[PDB]
């Protein structure tokens, strides 16, 4: 939210006398700052004939010069003031109708010397914009005609302006076009400059950022979450790719090891990825970049073959891997209903996950029941404080059928949920607590069990209490297998979301009343009996809390004024309390409840698909070495070589309906 | 809501015979009212040749005249009837296609005499429209061609029509264009007349209203809260300022001492102030009026310097001062997200108020806790009625650590909240009770404390009861520091707003039932036992109230009919009561509750920023003499003189996205 340019912003009208104080060299009232600054303003205005004479004395001052120091001196004369900026910078920061005319005069000046190629390729010694040259500024101010002269000048079109200006944050303090002169035109919608630059033979394309980024990674960090009114970002994108002609250009990773597809999922520019994945451009020496092999399309049916390169979980960092396990995406449901991403998901549950979810459900269902009968019919209240495993096969066989099953599946889930403590969970009180909250409550469940068995060997009079809280928490985790059905998968989010949303807010307020009114209630008893008459009354501070909270829920009684010492202010405080909490605040929280619920009841399918998509990779994570049948359509060529890329299969869409007569 | 023109509205067709009865001077059946009224209708219709002969006899009647009384007589003949209106008024109140032709004839008439300059600059002796002349009426009826003749006539274009017609109220009984002929054209969208009037050399601009208002203050009282369909109000505004050329013209205050910026915040015309504050018109002899110094703009980044004249709290009546402490503004959140107003706010909390809010929170947090332990563990129930400060350092040291802290911070807040009794609070049951309600409840808190300590020296058997109500009220004010967080700042408004909104309405109704049904309940007992058998029953009127209110909340029992003397009408009244209040009215109030809550839950951020903005100036009010580090970017010049105006710093906006190819 702050900007913080942190220094020397650039091009200020307010100009001190700091650099010219070091170079005195004065002959007439100031020899050089009256020469240097007058160059600037004549550039800054555009007055030509004034500038013609100022360049004449620049030759005249550099006429008197020692051995071969005349080119280097004028650089120290004209540039390297505080930052390294030039007159060509000042020629190109502003704009005026004299600009093209003064530049070609200014171009002809240092052509008389031998440093103009060095002079055109100056860059900032300034730390902030380190590497910024005069080319990009013309590209910034949209002067291809100047740039045509600048291309005719012979300047490096492959510079790297790796200064501070591109940010360590995301979308602030200066943008990330990616330090290259080529991507600047493409990012800023000048396709003619894109063509003309790429037509030049100096033009590398495949060079990389400091981040290791090509030109396409810049295009990832541009577009929106939606269709704008005819953006250029998509039509630039293929326009490079039409000129690219080689499949390798998207095989490039970055410093983070990101395919441009892979980054496009990571940033979440969802609509671009739809255009990325489709690529149905038909041209016989150009199908190598194509990704949509339609052959059998007969009206509303449509045959499909997709590219499927980094999409399945057969490598690290799949595009289905990254879309699910990411935080901070708004429209995460978008990209999911995209056809090869949707179908490969939907087949996989049909082929792999329907069987595994039903199995992992059924074991955990017996697990509470096995916990139940060892907790309700148990004769641990039948005076068996030492050594409960006696002879006669320990009083029954079915005690062993219960006790053995629990001990295995406690540590089975425990090592299973020990894997939840792995590299995940970046944040604390965000979506990871709205997603991995089950893994906390799964894990602490079985730890209570083993501790209770550890308390069964060491009978320490709290063995049974640990079991009880282990058991009711077990049925709470039993609710976590309510994310598959539509009619239940919407349901467990709402107690996960809104209760953490509202009820945490409310009990940072309601306690503050209850801490206040309670001492007010508890002070007005004057101790009066010491529990011989005020037994039907209040008492210590804890004893009124569980009555006011009882009054909060709508329970309790009121005609208890027998020891109050002033039995109206006792009542006036009480009636004010009841009219505060139950009339208003309890009803206040339900009004905030039902509005948030109504938001979630609208967003039903978006959370329902995603939880299915969440667990299916987790089950696919639990699959060693035996995966040949659990694959998808290998070994496919296009026509010519061996198998270029394995694909997937056909689709249908019933919108042959249109109007063309 | 009434209009009330209060007199003599003007230009009626219904005409009595009141002024002509004083001037008889009759020679033929009426000499002059048959002359005077026939002038009017011939003007009122536009018949030319009829009017030509009527002007001829006007010369003929004024032919016979004594010594040099002929010009003054015709004024008393043609004007000064009841109000002072002229024929030129009647020439310009209506309109007809003969109008320009009859006026130039009528202009040529009194040109034969020597009073036509006085005659063109007549004004109303009428008290209502005192000072209204014939120029504005042409400006009203949009006749610049007539006005071109009127400018050629030589009339004062700088008149002051300071009659009743501009109101003592705000937007009623006649408008406030500001009594000047110049502002009338600008307010009524005739820019050609604006140019032509300002082209004239008689034209003052910098003259002031009776209110001390220039032309721009008139423009303040015009526009809307929103973008209309291409209003002229903004494009008139700079059009004066383009012709103005001097910075002084907005330095003018009024009778109230209001800069035109300062008034524009006061009236709340929010969109205008955005245009006021920006002023990015680039022209080299015109940047002196400009306020947006963009120099370093590189795509989606943008360098900014703002004017910052009457904006910070370094003088009286800042524009940030007035936007916060004002009532009666609808879109008060607008103007706040405006960039130099937003940023100077947001930096100031980051620089000054985050530390002060956390400090003022933490002292008040200990204050209730120190109040708590001196209230719960206190042995004032241990029979210490006289002189509770005994020897042995008063029974413990930690009693002195409690008792000293409370006495200081009671009178610390008391003198602090005595400043809340200052010049503020215009109204009683309006937004000031929705804003300064904490200052009431803050202040009465500590007064209860000192009174309780005053009751500790003078043990009057109510010392402890005052402490208790002092304490629970203290935790109620503890809720007032819930305006900083987003998740809590929305929350305390809702109990402040809706409870005063609905529950005050409901208990002007529910008592009326409860006052009714209770006497109905209490009359049917026939006294029956005098508290030996009806102890399990009702009794006096107060004894049934706390049971019906108990039934209102959903508590109590019903099979109590033992002393009723007719135990069905007792029951029929009771069942009718319960089906009235709990089935309906208690549920009625919650339906009104949740709708109002849902309105407020939408408006979350608007109240959240504002309370932060409220207290930060209050903390900035608490800052003497040591403010040099707590400033903002002083001593800035434009280029030429010394420091014209200190500014603020740069911004960013990511909407380089558009379509221009
Ligand atoms: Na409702």
């Amino acid at each position: 939210s702050p900007q913080s340019p942190q220094d020397d912003v650039t091009e200020t009208p307010s100009n001190p006398n700091s650099p010219s104080a070091n170079l005195a060299k004065e002959e007439q009232r100031q020899k050089k700052k009256r020469l240097k600054k007058r160059i600037f303003a004549a550039v800054s205005e555009g007055c030509v004939e004034e500038l013609r004479e100022l360049l004449q004395d620049l030759q005249d001052l550099c006429r008197r010069r020692r051995g071969l120091d005349v080119p280097d001196f004028l650089m120290h004369k004209l540039t390297a003031s505080d930052t390294g900026k030039t007159c060509l910078m000042k020629a190109l920061l502003n704009i005026n109708p004299n600009t093209k005319e003064i530049v070609r005069i200014l171009l002809a000046f240092a052509e008389e010397n031998d440093i103009l190629d060095r002079f055109i390729n100056a860059e900032y010694t300034e730390e902030a914009y380190e590497g910024q040259t005069a080319l990009n500024i013309a590209i910034e101010r949209r002067q291809g005609d100047i740039t045509a002269v600048l291309i005719a000048a012979g300047a490096d079109v492959n510079a790297h302006a790796k200064g501070v200006f591109f940010n360590p944050k995301y979308q602030h303090e200066g943008f990330y076009f990616g330090e290259t002169p080529l991507a600047l035109a493409a990012c800023t919608n000048q396709p003619e400059i894109v063509q003309l630059l790429m037509e030049n033979e100096q033009t590398d394309i495949t060079s990389q950022d400091s981040r290791g980024n090509n030109i396409l990674h810049a295009l990832v960090t541009v577009a929106e979450d939606f269709k704008t009114q005819n953006d250029f970002v998509k039509r630039m994108y293929d326009m490079i790719l039409l000129r690219s002609g080689n499949w390798e250009l998207e095989t490039m990773r970055n410093n983070d090891g990101l395919t441009p597809l892979q980054l496009a999922a990571k940033m979440g520019k969802a609509e671009i990825l739809k255009y990325i994945l489709s690529r149905e451009i038909k041209e016989k020496p150009l199908r190598s970049l194509s990704r949509k092999f339609t052959d059998w399309a007969y009206g509303p049916v449509s045959s499909s073959l997709y590219d499927l390169t980094n999409v399945d979980t057969t490598t690290d960092n799949s595009v289905l891997e990254i879309i699910v396990y990411n935080t901070n995406i708004d429209n995460r449901h978008e990209m999911l209903t995209l056809e090869p991403l949707h179908t490969l998901l939907h087949t996989k549950w049909k082929k792999f996950a329907k069987y595994m979810f039903f199995l992992s459900f059924c074991f955990y269902f017996f697990y509470n029941i096995t916990l139940t009968l060892v907790s309700y019919y148990r004769p641990r209240e039948d005076e068996d404080l030492p050594h409960p495993l006696a002879l006669t096969h320990k009083m029954s066989w079915l005690q062993l059928l219960g006790r053995m099953f629990v001990l295995i599946w406690a540590t089975c889930i425990s090592v299973k949920e020990g894997i939840a403590i792995f590299l995940l969970r970046p944040s604390d009180l965000q979506s990871i607590l709205s997603d991995a909250w089950f893994h906390f409550v799964f894990f602490v469940q079985a730890v209570l069990v083993i501790l209770s068995v550890f308390l069964y060997l060491f009978a320490y009079k709290e063995y049974l209490a640990c079991l009880v809280l282990a058991m009711a928490l077990g049925w709470a985790n039993m609710l976590a297998y309510t994310r598959g059905f539509q009619s239940m998968g919407m349901y467990s989010v709402m107690i996960q979301k809104v209760i953490l949303h509202d009820v945490l807010k409310f009990l940072f307020v309601y306690i503050l009343f209850l801490l206040g009114f309670g001492v007010a209630l508890a002070s007005l008893i004057e101790k009066c009996s010491k529990d011989k008459k005020d037994c039907s009354s209040y008492g210590s501070f804890s004893d009124a809390v569980l009555e006011l909270f009882k009054l909060t829920i709508g329970l309790g009684d009121l005609n208890i004024q027998q020891n109050s010492t002033y039995p109206i202010l006792f009542l006036f405080l009480l009636i004010t309390y009841v009219i505060l909490t139950f009339v208003l605040l309890l009803n206040m929280l339900i009004a905030l409840m039902g509005e948030t619920v109504e938001n979630v009841s609208k967003e039903s399918e978006r959370i329902w698909r995603l939880q299915r998509a969440r667990t299916i990779l987790e089950f696919e994570k639990m699959l060693p070495e035996w995966l040949r049948s659990r694959f998808r359509m290998g070994e496919l060529c296009k026509v010519a070589d061996e198998d270029f890329r394995l694909c997937l299969r056909i689709n249908e869409v019933k919108w042959t309906e249109w109007k063309t007569h």
